[PDB]
Order: structure tokens, then C-alpha cells, then sequence
């Protein structure tokens, strides 16, 4: 079926440090699902690893996992990274992105107040680099007001003009 | 007193996500003496965190904690980030170095096997960026070796030519 009308949406990349597949991996998956829903989630290995049995070195392959990351990571148009428990992969997928990524989104709840690392804290511009506090229970509306002071008209459009 | 008639060495940034202050910290000011002893370390924050209550929001300045290591990571010239727990400012530090850093050592530890992240470990290069194995046991081996393989003369020099 052609696709519609339509223009393409935006990418999300979603960083959430692995290592395993535990309650993280549940709210990847659900937070994963809101991403999907407002354009592509490109780090599709994340979540998508609750499948298959866990346990790092359970068939999957670090190597392609990181690999496919690095690359999507510089394909995403827009990637947001949560945050709140210690995580390296959030901490170098935070870094990474603020060197190698653009808009950058950082999330850390309150809840656990774990007192988010001081080098994101610090990385902290408000310059496409931010970290904002959220909660499961509202973590859909951190990435509401940073979409909606975004998604404007990429969200959707009834008129379609010629490229 | 003025200084010997040497050259100065080089510099060091070992990296080791702090949040609190603990055996990574104890761990942390010996390593800090063996760079210490290679060259100038920048990251003095680290390890000298011991002194003072911990406990992160303690009296300190994430911001300034940040704000030093952002500005001395980038006037490192070795850098090396210790890894084997989850650790956000060792994935920080160690993105920022992949992408900021240039001459990048990654450390894991084997005792514990916690498998180090698959996005360290998928970016080892091995261009400037590894990831190497050791135990508290054998740390200074690691750094032993790289070194090994770098400081010949920087070491010391009894000569010391016009410059």
C-alpha cells in the first residue's frame, strides 16, 4: 500500500543504558511506544531486548547493538536520553550526544532525587542540551512541552503543498 | 624555588563517575597517585572528594565539580576513564572523550565481569579509544603498558637540549 499523502515525520533516539532487561526495559518499551508514536524511534534495540532471554552476553551481539546505536544515534533527528539510576550507556549516549548529537533531551526523576551525575548536570546549556525532571507517572509531559515547543506542524497537516 | 631544569610532563584525566564518595573513591586517590606520579592529574576534583561530608548535594558545586572537568578534561593531554559498575560520569566522561578527548583508555574489571557497556565497549577503535581489562590487583600494569608504550623520554631526561 503507498504511503499516504503524507510527509515523513521526525526520529527520536531514546537512550536508556541496557546492560540486562529489567523494569527499565518495561518503561523503555512504554516510553518507546510515545516516541513511536510522534515520528521514528531509531534505537529500536532498546526495549525491543525484553524479547529472547537477557543477560548481556545472551545472544544479541554488544558489538551490533552499539554499532546500529552509534549510527542511528547520528541518523536520529531529535533524541532524548532518561535518566536517574548510575547507567554508562545513558552517560556515554549523553555524551556522545552532546558532541556528536544535536537536540539533546536529558530526563531525572525526583522520586529516587538520585541527584542526576554532575557532568550532565553540568553539561546543562539549555542550548539543545537539558535536563528536565519527570516521573513515570509524567514523563510523557516532559517530553510534551519540549514537543510541543517543537512537533508544530510535523505532528500533521490536512494540506500537503509540492516539495 | 625555582624548578629543576626539566620540561614539564604530561597531564592525566582518570575519569570515575563520583556521586557520593566511596572505595571507588579510595580506589580513585591511588590511581590518582599513579597518574599523579606520570604527569599533572586535572582531575583533582575526583579522589580529593573524600575530604568534607559526601553526599553529593554536601557542600561542593556540581556545577563548579563539572565545570572544572569539562574545561581540564578538554586540557588533558592523556586521558583515562576507569569502568566496571554502572557509572554515569565514567559514560559521560568517556563520550565526551570519544568525541572531545583524543588519546581515550577504558578500564573493566574481569573479577566482577559486569560486562563493560556495549557502548564503550562498541566503541572500542582502537585508534586512541580501548577498552583494557585489569583488577585493583593489576591496575597499574594497564596503565603500565599504554604507558609503556608511550612515555619514553617524558619519563625523565638527563639532557635538556635548547628549546
Amino acid at each position: 500500500m503507498a504511503a499516504s499523502g503524507e510527509q515523513a515525520p521526525c526520529s527520536v533516539y531514546f537512550c536508556g543504558s541496557i546492560r540486562g532487561g529489567r523494569e527499565d526495559q518495561a518503561l523503555y518499551a512504554r516510553i518507546v511506544s510515545r516516541l513511536r508514536r510522534y515520528g521514528k524511534v531509531l534505537t529500536e534495540h532498546v526495549a525491543d531486548a525484553e524479547l529472547e532471554p537477557l543477560g548481556e552476553e545472551a545472544a544479541g551481539g554488544d558489538q551490533f547493538i552499539h554499532e546500529q546505536d552509534l549510527n542511528w544515534l547520528q541518523q536520529a533527528d531529535v533524541v532524548v536520553a532518561e535518566v536517574t539510576q548510575p547507567s554508562l550507556g545513558v552517560g556515554y549516549e549523553l555524551g556522545r550526544a552532546v558532541a556528536l548529537g544535536k537536540p539533546i533531551l536529558c530526563l531525572f526523576r525526583p522520586q529516587s532525587g538520585r541527584v542526576l551525575s554532575a557532568m550532565i548536570r553540568g553539561a546543562a546549556d539549555g542550548s539543545r542540551f537539558q535536563v528536565w525532571d519527570y516521573a513515570e507517572g509524567e514523563v510523557e509531559t516532559m517530553l510534551d512541552r519540549y514537543f510541543e515547543a517543537y512537533l508544530p506542524q510535523k505532528t500533521a497537516s490536512s494540506s500537503h503543498p509540492s516539495a
